[PDB]
């Protein structure tokens, strides 16, 4: 259906509800992952201009935490609206300020602040429903 | 695919992870709910008589009321979509008149304002239909 307003909440709303229960419930096994620092070095690498970069390092970080569950309904639920996500994402242009996020986020994880962790995350989607509705209002 | 053990699991963690979040979140529009006090009455009924058919629709009603609260369209959508998943599992729940019970303090702690006390009932409710599902399952 339209990509208003409310379209856009409930995306990241569910983005919300499905990665920090993940984060929250397999914190361990995500800061433990192997794959979690090769996403580091992506973040890192990156250089303000390379937006394909972010785009897939971004895409790896939020199914990471998915699949950390082992739970294949969790996991398929959330490959089921990945094109919902990725459509929100487009209009996130402040793609710079989410890469920093990501890098404080991981960093939060590593150094075994969980709640912090957790926090960064919970702001992170707020802010990028911030954005990107602000760039849907021009438009 | 085959529901075994892990199916069960990953059923119940689903409800956990989507329940509990819409509880959390509107707990105060489900607590103001003219629907719950309708599924109050229903609950007080199952006790009076123990009849299946009615469990299960005040069970339905109880859960999926959860999920309809939060107003979004997407995450009532997913729970549609894993119903009959959430609705086969649940055939294993011989002792649902504990269920009931359950439901009927979930509920009170909810109209009486216990919102972290509301929030670990449902917690355990659904980790004890994990517990009974599995445990019947593995009669056959």
């Amino acid at each position: 259906g339209a990509m208003d307003e409310k379209f856009i909440r409930e995306t990241i709303e569910t983005r919300i509800m499905m990665e920090v229960f993940c984060l929250e419930n397999y914190f361990d096994k995500i800061a433990g992952s192997e794959e979690l620092l090769e996403i580091k070095g992506e973040i890192d690498d990156v250089e303000k201009s390379a937006r394909e970069i972010f785009d897939d390092s971004d895409e790896r970080l939020h199914k990471l935490f998915i699949r950390a569950s082992g739970n294949e309904l969790i996991i398929s639920l959330y490959e089921k609206i990945w094109d919902r996500i990725d459509l929100v994402r487009h209009l996130n242009e402040r793609y710079v300020v989410s890469n920093r996020e990501h890098k404080e986020l991981i960093e939060r994880i590593i150094s075994g602040d969980k709640e912090g962790a957790i926090e960064k995350l919970k702001e992170h989607l707020k802010n990028v429903e911030a954005e990107t509705i602000k760039n849907l209002y021009t438009y």
